[PDB]
Protein backbone atom coordinates (compact mmCIF):
# COMPACT_ATOMS: atom_id res chain seq x y z
CA UNK A 1 0.00 0.00 0.00
CA UNK A 2 0.86 3.68 -0.24
CA UNK A 3 -0.55 7.02 0.84
CA UNK A 4 -0.12 10.57 -0.43
CA UNK A 5 -1.42 13.72 1.27
CA UNK A 6 -0.95 17.42 0.67
CA UNK A 7 0.49 19.49 3.52
CA UNK A 8 -0.34 23.20 3.70
CA UNK A 9 1.33 26.08 5.60
CA UNK A 10 -0.85 27.41 8.44
CA UNK A 11 0.10 31.03 7.78
CA UNK A 12 2.10 33.34 5.54
CA UNK A 13 5.36 32.59 7.39
CA UNK A 14 5.26 28.78 7.10
CA UNK A 15 5.18 28.58 10.90
CA UNK A 16 3.88 25.01 10.62
CA UNK A 17 2.15 22.74 8.12
CA UNK A 18 -1.18 20.91 8.41
CA UNK A 19 -2.18 17.69 6.71
CA UNK A 20 -5.76 16.32 6.67
CA UNK A 21 -6.21 13.01 8.50
CA UNK A 22 -9.34 10.83 8.58
CA UNK A 23 -10.15 9.37 12.01
CA UNK A 24 -12.99 7.03 12.86
CA UNK A 25 -16.11 5.71 11.17
CA UNK A 26 -17.70 7.66 9.57
CA UNK A 27 -14.54 9.65 8.97
CA UNK A 28 -13.82 12.72 11.05
CA UNK A 29 -11.24 14.83 9.22
CA UNK A 30 -8.81 16.75 11.41
CA UNK A 31 -5.87 18.86 10.25
CA UNK A 32 -2.77 17.57 12.03
CA UNK A 33 0.80 18.81 12.33
CA UNK A 34 3.02 15.95 11.14
CA UNK A 35 5.99 15.99 13.50
CA UNK A 36 9.10 13.91 12.81
CA UNK A 37 10.41 15.09 16.19
CA UNK A 38 7.79 13.37 18.35
CA UNK A 39 5.88 10.11 18.51
CA UNK A 40 2.35 10.77 19.75
CA UNK A 41 -0.77 11.13 17.59
CA UNK A 42 -2.97 13.38 19.70
CA UNK A 43 -6.06 15.39 18.91
CA UNK A 44 -8.37 18.05 20.20
CA UNK A 45 -11.49 16.16 21.20
CA UNK A 46 -14.90 16.16 22.84
CA UNK A 47 -12.92 15.54 26.06
CA UNK A 48 -10.78 18.67 25.79
CA UNK A 49 -11.44 21.26 28.53
CA UNK A 50 -13.92 23.61 26.84
CA UNK A 51 -12.08 26.83 27.72
CA UNK A 52 -8.98 25.41 25.98
CA UNK A 53 -10.72 24.92 22.63
CA UNK A 54 -10.87 27.97 20.35
CA UNK A 55 -11.75 27.15 16.76
CA UNK A 56 -10.16 23.70 16.38
CA UNK A 57 -12.00 20.77 14.87
CA UNK A 58 -12.48 18.07 17.49
CA UNK A 59 -12.52 14.29 17.39
CA UNK A 60 -15.62 12.83 19.08
CA UNK A 61 -14.97 9.15 19.80
CA UNK A 62 -18.59 8.50 20.80
CA UNK A 63 -19.59 9.26 17.18
CA UNK A 64 -17.15 6.69 15.76
CA UNK A 65 -18.36 3.10 15.49
CA UNK A 66 -14.75 1.86 15.40
CA UNK A 67 -13.47 3.81 18.44
CA UNK A 68 -12.57 1.85 21.56
CA UNK A 69 -11.27 3.22 24.85
CA UNK A 70 -7.77 1.91 25.55
CA UNK A 71 -8.60 1.20 29.15
CA UNK A 72 -6.28 2.68 31.75
CA UNK A 73 -4.00 4.37 29.22
CA UNK A 74 -2.96 7.99 29.69
CA UNK A 75 -0.48 10.27 27.96
CA UNK A 76 1.32 13.52 28.71
CA UNK A 77 3.82 15.33 26.53
CA UNK A 78 5.96 18.44 26.69
CA UNK A 79 7.58 19.92 23.61
CA UNK A 80 10.82 21.85 23.11
CA UNK A 81 8.95 25.13 22.81
CA UNK A 82 7.47 24.63 26.28
CA UNK A 83 4.01 23.65 25.09
CA UNK A 84 2.23 20.57 26.40
CA UNK A 85 -0.88 18.42 26.31
CA UNK A 86 -2.27 15.33 28.04
CA UNK A 87 -5.25 13.01 28.20
CA UNK A 88 -6.49 9.47 27.64
CA UNK A 89 -6.42 7.11 24.65
CA UNK A 90 -8.71 5.45 22.12
CA UNK A 91 -7.89 3.09 19.32
CA UNK A 92 -9.56 3.83 16.01
CA UNK A 93 -9.10 3.65 12.25
CA UNK A 94 -6.81 6.38 10.90
CA UNK A 95 -6.21 7.16 7.23
CA UNK A 96 -3.69 9.51 5.65
CA UNK A 97 -3.85 10.18 1.94
CA UNK A 98 -5.58 6.87 1.24
CA UNK A 99 -3.38 4.75 3.55
CA UNK A 100 -5.38 3.16 6.38
CA UNK A 101 -4.24 1.83 9.76
CA UNK A 102 -6.71 0.01 11.96
CA UNK A 103 -6.21 0.00 15.73
CA UNK A 104 -4.13 3.19 15.78
CA UNK A 105 -3.71 4.82 19.18
CA UNK A 106 -5.49 8.18 19.01
CA UNK A 107 -4.56 10.21 22.07
CA UNK A 108 -7.49 12.38 23.14
CA UNK A 109 -6.53 15.64 24.82
CA UNK A 110 -8.17 16.52 28.10
CA UNK A 111 -5.79 19.48 28.54
CA UNK A 112 -3.68 21.54 26.14
CA UNK A 113 -1.39 24.49 26.85
CA UNK A 114 -2.13 28.01 25.70
CA UNK A 115 -0.01 27.85 22.53
CA UNK A 116 -2.24 25.05 21.22
CA UNK A 117 -5.49 26.78 22.17
CA UNK A 118 -4.32 29.97 20.49
CA UNK A 119 -3.61 28.20 17.20
CA UNK A 120 -7.02 27.53 15.69
CA UNK A 121 -5.51 25.91 12.56
CA UNK A 122 -3.88 22.90 14.25
CA UNK A 123 -6.26 20.15 15.43
CA UNK A 124 -3.48 17.96 16.87
CA UNK A 125 -0.15 16.34 16.09
CA UNK A 126 0.82 13.18 14.24
CA UNK A 127 4.19 11.98 15.47
CA UNK A 128 6.65 10.40 13.05
CA UNK A 129 9.76 9.95 15.23
CA UNK A 130 10.57 6.52 16.67
CA UNK A 131 7.94 4.80 18.79
CA UNK A 132 10.36 4.60 21.74
CA UNK A 133 9.44 8.27 22.41
CA UNK A 134 5.69 7.62 22.61
CA UNK A 135 4.34 8.84 25.96
CA UNK A 136 1.38 6.49 26.48
CA UNK A 137 1.46 4.74 29.86
CA UNK A 138 1.45 2.00 31.04
CA UNK A 139 1.59 0.45 27.56
CA UNK A 140 3.62 2.45 25.05
CA UNK A 141 1.97 2.81 21.63
CA UNK A 142 3.24 2.78 18.06
CA UNK A 143 3.25 5.67 15.61
CA UNK A 144 1.09 5.70 12.50
CA UNK A 145 4.20 4.97 10.40
CA UNK A 146 5.30 2.08 12.61
CA UNK A 147 1.81 0.54 12.37
CA UNK A 148 1.64 1.05 8.60
CA UNK A 149 5.17 -0.06 7.80
CA UNK A 150 4.64 -3.76 7.15
CA UNK A 151 1.84 -3.00 4.69
CA UNK A 152 3.74 -0.35 2.75
CA UNK A 153 5.29 -1.09 -0.63
CA UNK A 154 8.58 0.23 0.81
CA UNK A 155 9.17 1.09 4.51
CA UNK A 156 9.58 4.82 3.93
CA UNK A 157 7.86 8.15 4.08
CA UNK A 158 8.91 11.39 2.41
CA UNK A 159 8.54 15.04 3.33
CA UNK A 160 8.35 17.59 0.53
CA UNK A 161 7.51 20.85 2.29
CA UNK A 162 6.77 24.00 0.29
CA UNK A 163 8.10 27.51 0.70
CA UNK A 164 5.00 29.68 1.06
CA UNK A 165 3.15 26.89 -0.79
CA UNK A 166 1.62 23.45 -0.26
CA UNK A 167 3.76 20.32 -0.36
CA UNK A 168 3.37 16.58 0.11
CA UNK A 169 3.84 13.72 2.57
CA UNK A 170 4.07 10.33 0.85
CA UNK A 171 4.03 6.94 2.55
CA UNK A 172 5.40 3.77 1.02
CA UNK A 173 7.06 5.12 -2.13
CA UNK A 174 9.57 7.62 -3.45
CA UNK A 175 8.15 9.96 -6.11
CA UNK A 176 11.05 10.20 -8.53
CA UNK A 177 9.40 13.20 -10.23
CA UNK A 178 9.48 15.29 -7.02
CA UNK A 179 13.21 16.05 -6.89
CA UNK A 180 16.15 16.90 -9.11
CA UNK A 181 19.41 15.02 -9.37
CA UNK A 182 20.01 12.13 -6.99
CA UNK A 183 19.09 11.41 -3.38
CA UNK A 184 22.03 11.27 -0.97
CA UNK A 185 21.49 8.95 1.96
CA UNK A 186 23.15 9.39 5.34
CA UNK A 187 23.26 7.37 8.56
CA UNK A 188 20.73 7.75 11.37
CA UNK A 189 21.10 7.18 15.08
CA UNK A 190 17.89 6.19 16.84
CA UNK A 191 19.52 6.32 20.28
CA UNK A 192 17.53 9.39 21.34
CA UNK A 193 14.38 8.37 19.45
CA UNK A 194 14.85 10.97 16.71
CA UNK A 195 15.83 11.00 13.05
CA UNK A 196 19.30 12.03 14.15
CA UNK A 197 22.06 12.42 11.59
CA UNK A 198 25.35 14.27 11.03
CA UNK A 199 25.68 17.04 8.47
CA UNK A 200 29.10 17.36 6.88
CA UNK A 201 29.31 21.15 7.07
CA UNK A 202 28.01 24.47 5.85
CA UNK A 203 28.53 27.57 3.73
CA UNK A 204 27.16 31.10 4.03
CA UNK A 205 26.09 32.70 0.78
CA UNK A 206 28.74 32.31 -1.90
CA UNK A 207 31.40 31.61 0.74
CA UNK A 208 33.66 28.61 0.97
CA UNK A 209 32.26 25.39 2.42
CA UNK A 210 33.39 24.62 5.97
CA UNK A 211 33.79 20.89 6.53
CA UNK A 212 32.63 20.15 10.06
CA UNK A 213 30.38 17.51 11.63
CA UNK A 214 27.04 18.83 12.88
CA UNK A 215 24.87 16.26 14.66
CA UNK A 216 21.19 17.16 14.61
CA UNK A 217 17.63 15.98 14.05
CA UNK A 218 15.33 16.19 11.03
CA UNK A 219 12.26 17.73 12.66
CA UNK A 220 9.24 18.74 10.58
CA UNK A 221 7.52 19.97 13.76
CA UNK A 222 10.10 22.71 14.41
CA UNK A 223 9.79 25.88 12.34
CA UNK A 224 13.38 27.14 12.30
CA UNK A 225 16.94 25.90 11.79
CA UNK A 226 18.83 25.68 15.13
CA UNK A 227 22.59 25.26 14.84
CA UNK A 228 25.69 25.78 16.99
CA UNK A 229 26.41 29.35 18.02
CA UNK A 230 29.62 29.47 15.99
CA UNK A 231 27.75 28.59 12.77
CA UNK A 232 24.88 30.98 13.46
CA UNK A 233 27.23 33.86 14.27
CA UNK A 234 29.09 33.26 11.00
CA UNK A 235 25.79 33.46 9.10
CA UNK A 236 24.44 36.64 10.71
CA UNK A 237 27.81 38.39 10.48
CA UNK A 238 27.10 38.59 6.74
CA UNK A 239 23.92 40.65 7.29
CA UNK A 240 24.46 44.36 8.02
CA UNK A 241 22.79 45.34 11.26
CA UNK A 242 21.92 41.81 12.38
CA UNK A 243 22.27 41.12 16.09
CA UNK A 244 21.21 38.72 18.78
CA UNK A 245 18.51 40.26 20.92
CA UNK A 246 17.92 38.77 24.35
CA UNK A 247 14.68 40.77 24.64
CA UNK A 248 13.28 39.33 21.41
CA UNK A 249 14.76 35.86 21.94
CA UNK A 250 17.20 35.44 19.07
CA UNK A 251 18.81 36.96 16.04
CA UNK A 252 17.00 39.84 14.38
CA UNK A 253 17.94 41.78 11.30
CA UNK A 254 16.83 44.92 9.46
CA UNK A 255 13.78 44.19 7.35
CA UNK A 256 15.51 46.16 4.54
CA UNK A 257 18.22 43.47 4.25
CA UNK A 258 18.70 40.96 1.48
CA UNK A 259 19.62 37.69 3.23
CA UNK A 260 22.36 35.36 1.98
CA UNK A 261 21.64 31.71 1.34
CA UNK A 262 22.80 28.98 3.71
CA UNK A 263 24.17 25.64 2.49
CA UNK A 264 24.34 22.45 4.54
CA UNK A 265 26.20 19.25 3.70
CA UNK A 266 24.70 15.79 3.34
CA UNK A 267 27.68 13.55 2.73
CA UNK A 268 29.37 15.00 -0.36
CA UNK A 269 26.08 16.62 -1.46
CA UNK A 270 24.89 20.13 -0.68
CA UNK A 271 21.42 21.54 0.06
CA UNK A 272 21.00 25.28 -0.49
CA UNK A 273 18.49 27.22 1.61
CA UNK A 274 17.67 30.45 -0.27
CA UNK A 275 17.99 33.64 1.75
CA UNK A 276 14.26 34.35 1.50
CA UNK A 277 13.53 31.14 3.43
CA UNK A 278 15.41 32.63 6.41
CA UNK A 279 13.10 35.68 6.69
CA UNK A 280 10.42 35.32 9.38
CA UNK A 281 9.18 38.88 9.05
CA UNK A 282 8.62 41.71 11.51
CA UNK A 283 9.08 40.84 15.18
CA UNK A 284 5.79 42.64 15.88
CA UNK A 285 3.28 44.14 13.47
CA UNK A 286 4.74 47.19 11.73
CA UNK A 287 8.27 46.75 13.06
CA UNK A 288 11.30 47.21 10.83
CA UNK A 289 13.18 44.55 12.84
CA UNK A 290 12.73 41.10 11.31
CA UNK A 291 13.17 37.70 12.98
CA UNK A 292 15.81 35.32 11.66
CA UNK A 293 15.15 31.78 10.52
CA UNK A 294 18.55 30.47 11.63
CA UNK A 295 18.98 30.57 15.40
CA UNK A 296 21.39 29.21 17.98
CA UNK A 297 20.79 25.77 19.47
CA UNK A 298 22.89 26.65 22.53
CA UNK A 299 20.87 25.62 25.57
CA UNK A 300 18.44 23.46 23.56
CA UNK A 301 20.93 20.64 23.85
CA UNK A 302 20.47 19.46 20.27
CA UNK A 303 20.76 20.92 16.78
CA UNK A 304 17.48 20.95 14.85
CA UNK A 305 17.06 20.82 11.09
CA UNK A 306 13.54 22.22 11.18
CA UNK A 307 11.25 23.38 8.41
CA UNK A 308 13.60 26.16 7.21
CA UNK A 309 16.12 23.49 6.23
CA UNK A 310 13.80 20.65 5.28
CA UNK A 311 11.65 22.70 2.90
CA UNK A 312 14.75 23.29 0.74
CA UNK A 313 14.92 19.53 0.09
CA UNK A 314 13.03 16.39 -0.79
CA UNK A 315 13.58 14.28 2.34
CA UNK A 316 13.34 10.50 2.63
CA UNK A 317 12.71 8.99 6.07
CA UNK A 318 13.82 5.41 5.47
CA UNK A 319 12.41 3.13 8.17
CA UNK A 320 14.12 -0.05 7.03
CA UNK A 321 15.69 -2.29 9.68
CA UNK A 322 18.65 0.08 9.69
CA UNK A 323 17.06 3.50 9.24
CA UNK A 324 18.64 6.21 7.08
CA UNK A 325 17.76 9.70 5.83
CA UNK A 326 17.91 10.84 2.21
CA UNK A 327 18.12 14.38 0.89
CA UNK A 328 17.72 15.65 -2.66
CA UNK A 329 17.50 19.11 -4.15
CA UNK A 330 14.20 20.01 -5.82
Amino acid sequence: STGSATTTPIDSLDDAYITPVQIGTPAQTLNLDFDTGSSDLWVFSSETTASEVDGQTIYTPSKSTTAKLLSGATWSISYGDGSSSSGDVYTDTVSVGGLTVTGQAVESAKKVSSSFTEDSTIDGLLGLAFSTLNTVSPTQQKTFFDNAKASLDSPVFTADLGYHAPGTYNFGFIDTTAYTGSITYTAVSTKQGFWEWTSTGYAVGSGTFKSTSIDGIADTGTTLLYLPATVVSAYWAQVSGAKSSSSVGGYVFPCSATLPSFTFGVGSARIVIPGDYIDFGPISTGSSSCFGGIQSSAGIGINIFGDVALKAAFVVFNGATTPTLGFASK
